[PDB]
């Protein structure tokens, strides 16, 4: 029998199993259970902390996928179905995964927290590209990620009641982190050093957790990767939570909070998933219906309002885009766009695609985007009317959010990084018109390259490691740069004058100046003024 | 007596003066009565036409200058005094100027009719720049300019009443148009290939003419520099004209507001001409050269409706116009007014002198207005750079009320029907006194056309006489044939006409013609299509 394999943590023992890298072995932890399971009456609420087990839970394998949408976009295809659920759907889903190094670190390791992306309405912690198994290997971190609920079953909310008070899907994430403070030393990890990292909602999350106080001391370090807890689609008023918790209730056959809420209850999870997406008349993936409230409760105001006012000395932070940020998401609504053509589109489906990319606001807030994203020296021309509209997504959705955020935590005292990156995977099934989309960053992140059942090039796992070395790098010290290494250029911090940030692919580091900053000047110090007189 | 010299039009005889020119002689007719003074009980009237006369009126010298403030801002600075009066002040003033080639041609010559520009507030067709007679030597055309008033006498209204109808300058150009319909053919001009031109409130009268259908009969073509009717400044509503007329009177002690116009006007006669001036630019808080209080009046009579809307309703087929703007025509502006400026220092001004420049330079608009220009014109990798900022704020005061003006015209006349031809003038004179850093400034493109460099007693460069030449050769060429390109010459580079989607202009300096698109296409955008929509709601 296999000691390393057996730990013990406050709930019980737990037996895990040994994965093979190109490097060497590692252990993992995985369907470790950390809340009760939401179920039944407990749907809609807080978690509950997982009750102590007898016996030995196994946890070799990961556990259910929370409920969610499946994409049927392209069905087969590569490039939407890494994204999709390789489990069986649950509301019995709250479970987390543990890798660390074999042997078990003996001395404390720094730890890394991933909190998966998927707009608040899908994503688990068990898919491929999220595999922890090679960044322990090769950096020798501790690495959990978690399952938290998402669309209704994590952020449905009726504001005021304690049958729905919203956010719990951001309450599964404390949970977890609350549940790293207490067991990660079984594994070696040290609870006074985890960093989170997340990638677009997973972004937000974690930028929401920076900024509500009883989250703020479960963690030291952050890293946001195309996502910003100020995003435009990120965050929902109490009114409009309460219309929008209402109207699912009626599509689904449900008539006072409590009668509303028990009528929800008696309802199987897949009938809320399938009227999920029309409670809104137009709902997108930058439009979704339940995403995270702003209650006073787990945000006391709107993260816009928290960033300004707050003081961030004493935290580090890593964030980041890619170059092509709006790309991605234009196959998800916008007129006239297919991953199987060149995606040419008219000066017609172009004002139409800024409506859909940047839904409701008046047509006047809509005519200044127009204006700002049109050559008018070339104001028709089909190659540049397809890269505006994805600048236009793109940078109201991701650049600017992340680069305001940059900015503001930089002039209040963070120590900032900045990166964007700018490679295309060679095994990249997506359209070349595409460049660099939403969310290819993060196989690199985790090293899949270092895969060789997989078909990365001899550059890219060399890449692969520079990554995982800046991101360790910054886990461990608050420094992405090679702690000690002259001649290597050196990746400077991010301040709101200079504005320097470096570019990541194959090349070695550049140094450049602003995230898009005419575009976000824009987005950023404008157009709120119009929104309100 | 010399038969040259002599000429009979339908008010009676006239005696006019030769003049020498460098290549050649010339007939020139200056100061020729086209209207009754406007005097007396006829000030703040229309003109009436002169009266005919017996005898000989001797038309040999420029005659009085229009009542208008004088510029003091730079004194003994002839950056400032060229623009000056240069005759005695005075309401007697409405004559106007004929030249023509010696000897007078014998079949029907192309006519130009020059429009001084002055804000509204100045100027005068006898202004050494203006002189016709390097033009009429060269390219053998005829040359009439014309006074007009301006001003309080010229624009003040009081619209609906009699006493005070507004818009009498533009009035009293439309008479000196009708004069030489009648009369020109007498000087061996052809009525029927009338040119407008004009710089500035020049041009933004030639465009008013333009839009209303009276003053549409008496010309054919038309040439704006650096001007356009649709700018902020050129016209004013019916109401505020009436706020601003009554204000003037009260700063007057007239009546000692409002009450009976016909006793206002009255009261208003009584008041020596120089008081009227020296209020003249107290009765808007923040008066300024873009702001000016007694301007063309919207109301309904001259112009049916706003130039902007008379433009888009237009139908200009069968129009060939040419327009045209200097490389830098904000700077000029930035010393009258706009914090942290001189013409002797570099005027490298401070963000916070940025966004109170951005104010004056852009008056009664909306903070969210003012915040939208500042959005535009910062570069945000180089907010505080103080040289960029000062060229940040020329930008601004000269594409919100020149350059996007002319733009917006252009492109409204080319999508309707007219043949348009645009340029950029990019020659900075050798004479020029203004600072460097101004680049070239609004109006000294008008020393070129008029073919000043000519003049041998200024100094003016050997490449710089050739330069005024081709240009008076392309003015002159758009007069006969509404087209400046060089009739039969092929290896000449071509200068192709502005349209809405190709955007085309030429560059105007010592080099060859060089081929453009897009009039500041981007920052008139924003002007043209996007801020006034954010003025509505
Ligand atoms: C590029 O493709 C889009 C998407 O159309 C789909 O994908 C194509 C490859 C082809 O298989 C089509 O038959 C598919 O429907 C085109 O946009 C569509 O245009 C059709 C025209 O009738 C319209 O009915 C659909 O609603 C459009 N779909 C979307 C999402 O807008 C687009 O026209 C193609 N570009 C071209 C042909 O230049
Ligand atoms: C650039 O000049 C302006 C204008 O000031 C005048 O002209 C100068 C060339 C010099 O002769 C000054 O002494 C003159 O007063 C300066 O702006 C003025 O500054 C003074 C004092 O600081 C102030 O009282 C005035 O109100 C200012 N006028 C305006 C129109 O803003 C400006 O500071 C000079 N810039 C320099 C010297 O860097
Ligand atoms: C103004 O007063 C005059 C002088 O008596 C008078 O004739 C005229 O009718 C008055 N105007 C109006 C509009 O009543």
């Amino acid at each position: 029998e296999d000691a390393e394999l057996l730990v013990t943590v406050r709930g019980g023992r737990l037996r895990g199993i040994r994965l093979k890298t190109p490097g060497g072995p590692v252990s993992a932890f995985l369907g470790i259970p950390f809340a009760e399971p939401p179920m039944g009456p407990r749907r809609f609420l807080p978690p509950e902390p997982k009750q102590p087990w007898s016996g030995v839970v196994d946890a070799t394998t990961f556990q259910s996928v929370c409920y969610q949408y499946v994409d049927t976009l392209y069905p087969g295809f590569e490039g939407t179905e890494m994204w999709n659920p390789n489990r069986e759907l649950s509301e019995d889903c709250l479970y987390l995964n543990v890798w660390t190094p074999y042997p078990r670190p003996t001395s404390p390791t720094p730890v890394l927290v991933w909190i998966y992306g998927g707009g608040f309405y899908s994503g688990a912690s068990s898919l491929d590209v999220y595999d922890g198994r090679f960044l322990v290997q090769a950096e020798r971190t501790v690495l959990v990620s978690m399952n938290y609920r998402v669309g209704a079953f994590g952020f449905l909310a009726l504001p005021g009641s304690r049958e729905a008070p919203g956010n719990v899907g951001l309450l599964d994430q404390r949970l977890a982190l609350q549940w790293v403070q207490e067991n990660v030393a079984a594994f070696g990890g040290d609870p006074t050093s985890v960093t989170l990292f997340g990638e677009s909602a997973g972004a937000a999350s974690v930028g929401m957790h920076l900024l509500s106080p009883p989250s703020r001391g479960l963690f030291h370090r952050a890293v946001l990767q195309s996502g910003a807890p100020n995003g435009p689609w990120a965050t929902v008023g109490m009114g409009e939570a309460r219309r929008r918790a209402t109207q699912l209730a009626h599509l689904v056959g449900c008539p006072n909070d409590t009668e509303l809420v028990a009528c929800l209850r008696t309802r199987p999870a897949q009938v809320l998933v399938n009227h999920e997406w029309h409670v809104l008349p137009q709902e997108s993936v930058f439009r979704f219906s339940f995403v995270p409230v702003v209650d006073g409760d787990f945000l006391s105001d709107t993260p816009e309002a928290l960033i300004n006012a707050g003081d961030f000395h004493g935290l580090q932070v890593l964030v980041g885009v890619v170059k092509d940020e709006g790309s991605y998401f234009l196959v998800y609504g916008a007129p006239g766009f297919s991953k199987d053509n060149e995606s040419l589109i008219s000066r017609a489906e172009f004002l139409a695609g800024v409506r859909v990319g940047v839904p409701q606001v008046s047509d006047l807030a809509a005519e200044a985007v127009v204006l700002h994203y049109t050559d008018w020296l070339h104001p028709e021309d089909p190659a540049r009317l397809r890269e505006a509209l994805s600048d236009v997504v793109g940078d109201h959705n991701v650049v600017c959010p992340v680069a305001q955020l940059a900015g503001r935590l930089a002039a209040q005292g963070a120590r900032v990084y900045a990166y964007v990156f700018e490679h295309r995977a060679s095994t990249l099934s997506w359209p070349l018109w595409m460049g660099v989309p939403h969310g290819y960053e993060i196989e690199f992140i985790f090293g899949i390259p270092l895969d060789p059942s997989r078909n990365y090039t001899a550059e890219e796992k060399i890449f692969a490691q520079r990554l995982m070395r800046y991101w360790a790098n910054f886990a461990r010290t608050g420094d992405p740069n090679e702690p000690r290494d002259p001649k290597a250029p050196q990746w400077p911090p991010y301040t709101a004058g200079a504005q320097q940030y470096v570019s990541l692919d194959l090349r070695p580091l550049e140094v450049r100046r602003g995230l898009r900053a005419q575009a976000c000047a824009f987005w950023n110090r404008f157009l709120p003024k119009l929104l309100s007189a």
